[PDB]
């Protein structure tokens, strides 16, 4: 048992971490898993207060577990990945066992409504921040749906080629931003956008990201943690895919619950 041929599992979140109410347990293997039923069997999750949940695979090497609804603040979760030498199919076995313990913090849900161009942040049901925002313009719109907060960066470059769009092309970009909080693997961030403050609250001008003001982006970066929720509604976009990496809550319970072990 470590705390967070042969496949190593890697489990998230990390040991003792405090995460938001949208955080799934993630188990990721460094090899494709032929026998998902077996991987699932080998993973034991305990919650306090107890709550029902279920596994769903986002791809061939990574499985997720979450309840039906967002976690209750204060819940404590223990994850025991008992895979050492377990038959994982096609002559691959677990390299080791792994475990983690984490807790759920405050309920933090930020809702970006394209009808108002306001991103409103709610802590335990109390509006604590209202941020004018400027989202994806019509030709490169922001997808509707529930996004899980992922990592955060004081400064990074977002480069469109990372997502299959050349920098040189009409929808391309290579952009330095401050106070960048990632909310989808497909490239959506809430981040500082001093170049669209006139538009924020009025007009969509971005490639998909939630532009807010320098001090609202910094506030968001300071007060939000991995697992918190950004709900986007009413854009002319599609829906964020359930298998994004941070889209898990867009898969309806009945479909999630049934799983996809085979």
């Amino acid at each position: 048992t470590l705390n967070a041929h042969l496949t190593m599992p890697y489990v998230m979140p990390g040991d003792g971490e405090v995460v938001g109410v949208g955080e799934p347990v993630a188990i990721r293997f460094d090899e494709n898993i032929a026998d998902r039923g077996a991987a699932e069997k080998a993973i034991k999750i305990t919650t306090n207060p107890p709550v029902e949940g279920a596994f769903y695979w986002l791809n061939n090497r990574e499985v997720r577990w979450r309840p039906e609804h967002f976690w209750k603040p204060g819940t404590a979760v223990d994850v025991a990945v008992n895979t050492y030498g377990v038959d994982l199919g096609e002559g691959m076995f677990g390299e080791d066992n792994v475990q983690t313990h984490f807790t759920i913090g405050d309920e933090v849900i930020a809702t970006a409504d394209d009808n108002t161009k306001i991103l409103t942040v709610r802590v335990n049901g109390e509006v604590v921040k209202s941020m004018p925002t400027s989202m994806g313009k019509d030709s490169t719109p922001t997808a509707n749906g529930i996004y899980i907060v992922g990592s955060r960066y004081k400064h990074i470059i977002m480069d469109s080629s990372t997502y299959g769009v050349p920098v040189n092309s009409p929808n391309g970009y290579r952009t330095d931003v401050d106070w960048a909080t990632q909310i989808s693997y497909s490239g959506v961030f809430v981040h500082s956008a001093p170049w669209s403050v006139g538009a924020q609250g009025h007009t969509n001008t971005s490639h998909g990201c939630l532009n807010v003001s320098p001090s609202n982006a910094q506030w968001f970066y300071d007060h939000v943690k991995r697992g918190d929720i950004v709900e986007v509604v009413n854009t002319v976009g599609g829906t964020l895919p359930g298998i994004d990496g941070l889209g898990d809550w867009n898969i309806p319970w009945d479909q999630w619950r049934a799983g996809n072990a085979k």
